[PDB]
């Protein structure tokens, strides 16, 4: 049940109703491959397609090898956020894996089984899984063949069986050795699931997991870790989501100005605290780069790693912005220039100077034509919105809407004392300064 | 034929002779495939290569499927546009595909044909297109094998014919079920071109179109919709280019300081308009992050949704940045930093401090060397530029340049009652908040 | 050996230790795929496979040509950088294989050998390749074949012979002809480290360069040039890494604000100086947006067009902020919002307000809790760090750190006359704007 509030004082709009999935941790799991160790060693058509399709193995492994000469590594409000370093916990892991006893550890474990949990040297109790098992199948196989007797029904599947392996070396050749979204060649779909089945979580987070698995990838690493002893090793590193279902609703603020007919002569004003926010842990989580987070139907999955922490306060900002509890962020300006914001269930306008802002619909063409000012119109009976040159297709999800009628707080201010070019500032910040050229004059 | 004229007044450059091509709009078209649903059913070489690459195929329709449970989404001067929702277009075509009605008529015109138009449900009539049809291919012959009479010469063609969906399958899974640019594994590239000329627009457009499929690819979203009754669904959401061949201009700004020799005493200032310009409908549609606008030869990509629309009259400040019809927007600091711009024919060098700075040819190294301030040079004879520890490539488009001596504005201010630390400001907004500086002293 | 300091007096942290390699110029390869150009001409499975693949081949290169229609081209304080154009280096030399001697030149050069150099027309002297041969390996086999008589271990090598030249095809489709990074379908593994192998560099360029082959991939481009007279040219343009094993320092900041108890009244001061630093050619190259760097071990992979060329003497700010000789850049402001940095060897904490901040362990859980104020602490015994609902991981990287007690600097302001939201400004600026409130009061 979706619904938006539209607050004409301040030029913004809220949508609620929305459920959270915040990433809060990491699980990290090991993926092996285990490799054959040949000596490479007659021409004809059918093997010399298996002598070509093995070269391309070995160079795969010692590509990889080559490649892990170093530890891996990787590369409004949104500058208000900390710095972490997204595979610090899933390189802890990997840098474990190079312990001499540790490797041999895992190797023993996925002898008899294909998915274990492996207790390691400094207390970590991963998953690891062995995906693919090229060795045996060479040395089962290919091993046999003095060196001409075969068909071609097994080079095309040594073909297939390898394929996964030099896709792999692929994704890490062209990634430094950390990829993101992971693909299915480091971790099929099937795969995945019974992953996340097997992970030791609550069955509310293996459901959810299990059903945005598409999400899970997107915000998944695959670190390139080990070859050694012939087994190829990399840790997937997966989101937990500590926090599940809390309410969630997006802000979205457009800049409300004033409407005087000398141009150069109008003030503008824009709420800055616009993203998501999610209901965590008696705060609120704010997401301010709203383009981070990925909502599925009326569920968002977030990262709290680009999130502040803010008192659940902030939400009074929406009703009353000029409310004594928490002093909310605005910016200043005298650039008075038309857009358009596309909400999730309508559409703000700020139309200013000589643009023409319309709304229309599919059949008939413009509905309704925006006067100067920042107004709102919602997505039912409308299909697109027009401010200048620029055509918005509104979003047609459904749900209802409500404008909250009110006069535009730009009008409290006095043109000739308002600091104009204040971006990171508050209500309060403006009326400080505004007390100060009033007591100057 | 491009020209660059450097206006030293003001630090800043115009390349000018370009011809516009701006997405105004979105045609929604709806991709087909059309697949086998079969109950799966001896062993050896051959069909347990046919059972293996088939279990392949099942395995990418429930993963489609299980991708499908949600409703598909997707995540100077910038920082003033608008807000859009790319897709919402084509995610409402793929809503009323859902319908009961809707599947089946997609189904039934298609039947004959590959390509047909369908008017759907609530007036809207698109292109539809059956690119692949697994699923006679596979009654007609898999189907057909008890289990083992068959040849190597199928196992190869049904590994081809399937491999296309195992590919899109693919891109969704890592995508979130939205993907940009749309490959040929969701069009390719004959199948674009035929619905580009079966799409009824201009023949300009199809020309144009045509002759740039590969901008129209990044400039395309896949939005995957609907698995339902064998037809596997997606929409490609296309580009509409409803303004072409108008003008079109590049400003490239760069800082201007005083250069006086005690460090810390100098003013700085930088036109922030900069970014690509093309006339559209009597106004200009301005475009602040250069970046997102694609160029071929002197044709200019661009996207309205990351323009302004601003009065023509913006075109004034390059000749007359004081000009009395249209405000400026400038910033000021006084952080005096070198660097360089590389235009589209030269190079702009704001040398300031005790940076080296030169400009250099092939052969013969260093020909000439910068002085303080803000100059620039044309890529006549000159194939590098270097400012500090930076080496700079220029441009070898041919093109003539003009260099319009003035005199830099920025010794037009008295450093003592200069605002430093302002952005988003303008001409008469630093004029004004000088007035007030100059009266309290 | 890596170290890091921690100033408490300006809650910032350099980590030293680290070694250069920055990117200073371009070197311009051609890579040739040698075509066969043949007209098309009895049914049966197995030659139907190869009418079907020979199609694949013959589209792949028309839609080549039909991409090649226009010339290639391609898309805190890091607003203070130049701007360059990464490619135009290569499109110069693109640009002279037009020319009608040019292209005959290289495939004069490469009919005895695969690797070559050539001088070509404007006396630059590029490293050639023929990576493919196409059109012997066609017309030495597929082109005997009336059309009936073959066998299925040459469908499957005509298919994987043909399967680069498809994949090539299809890199460029989706990136109007410029892809980064550079893949092995563009340059395999060996083809590259031979091409850095026969590249003429010093041999200390050459083992940085093998030994790190999957950056020098990260920060090539592959620019899709030419197809005329049966010859398939496209360049790559690698890294020249004219500075090597230079001193490099991250410098991390994070917001230091004073600690009222009533809410609001607080100030805040950030150094906006962080990012990567290394010296370079007696002055310091400073990478203001650091995670345009790649770091592997404790080697620094950076690009000079992403730098400032700053005096040695900004290093001053680091122990002195106050310093006479260098005018440190900070930012002013009151919001005093919690949040972490994590640095190479600990972590910073600024934790503010009513906000939860600890560190914890492994196995044991909080073990600080840190209080309100800018406080760090060292990776050693510690895993974990939360601000708020935030969870961040440190890096296990091991190396000894350094809390380099002293008074944090925002005390010496006094709040009444606190210059906030000021952005790009200095300790110098925020002294002058104080005195002048100071005179006026
Ligand atoms: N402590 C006070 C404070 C805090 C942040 C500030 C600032 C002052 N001034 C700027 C410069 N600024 C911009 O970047 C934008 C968004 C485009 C803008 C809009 C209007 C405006 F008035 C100023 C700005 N910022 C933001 C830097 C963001 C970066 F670091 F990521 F670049």
């Amino acid at each position: 049940n979706i619904t938006e509030e539209f607050y004409q004082s301040t030029c913004s709009a809220v949508s609620k109703g929305y459920l959270s999935a915040l990433r809060t941790g990491w699980y990290t799991s090991v993926i092996t491959i285990e490799l054959s160790n040949i000596k490479e060693n007659g021409t004809d058509a059918k093997v010399k397609l298996i002598k070509q399709e093995l070269d391309k193995y070995k160079n795969a492994v010692t590509e990889l090898q080559l490649l892990m000469q170093s530890t891996p590594a990787t590369n409004f409000l949104g500058f208000l956020l900390g710095v972490g370093s997204a595979i610090a916990s899933g390189v802890a892991v990997c840098k474990v894996l190079h312990l001499e006893g540790e490797v041999n550890k895992i190797k023993s474990a996925l002898l008899s089984t294909n998915k274990a949990v492996v207790s390691l040297s400094n207390g970590v109790s991963v998953l690891t899984f062995k995906v693919l098992d090229l060795k045996n199948y060479i040395d089962k196989q290919l091993l046999p063949i003095s060196c001409s007797i075969s068909n071609i029904e097994t080079v095309i599947e040594f073909q297939q069986k390898n394929n996964r392996l030099l896709e792999i070396t692929r994704e890490f050749s062209v990634n430094a050795g950390v990829t993101t979204p992971v693909s299915t060649y480091m971790l099929t779909n099937s795969e995945l699931l019974s992953l996340i089945n097997d992970m030791p979580i609550t069955n509310d987070q293996k459901k959810l997991m299990s059903n945005n698995v598409q999400i899970v990838r997107q915000q998944s690493y695959s670190i390139m870790c080990i070859i050694k002893e012939e087994v190829l090793a990399y840790v997937v590193q997966l989101p937990l989501y500590g926090v599940i279902d809390t309410p969630c609703w997006k802000l979205h603020t457009s800049p409300l100005c004033t409407t005087n007919t000398k141009e150069g002569s109008n003030i503008c004003l824009t709420r800055t605290d616009r993203g998501w926010y999610c209901d965590n842990a008696g705060s609120v989580s704010f997401f301010p780069q709203a383009e981070t987070c990925k909502v599925q139907s009326n569920r968002v999955f977030c990262d709290t790693m680009n999130s502040l922490t803010l008192p659940s306060e902030v939400n009074l900002c929406n009703v009353d912005i000029f409310n004594p509890k928490y002093d909310c962020k605005i910016m200043t300006s005298k650039t008075d220039v038309s857009s358009s914001v596309i909400t999730s269930l309508g559409a703000i306008v700020s139309c200013y100077g000589k643009t023409k802002c319309t709304a229309s619909n599919k059949n008939r063409g413009i509905i309704k034509t925006f006067s100067n000012g920042c107004d709102y119109v919602s997505n039912k009976g409308v299909d697109t919105v027009s401010v200048g040159n620029t055509l918005y297709y509104v979003n047609k999800q459904e749900g209802k809407s409500l404008y909250v009628k009110g006069e535009p707080i730009i009008n409290f201010y006095d043109p000739l004392v308002f600091p104009s070019d204040e971006f990171d500032a508050s209500i309060s910040q403006v009326n400080e300064k505004i007390n100060q050229s009033l007591a100057f004059i």
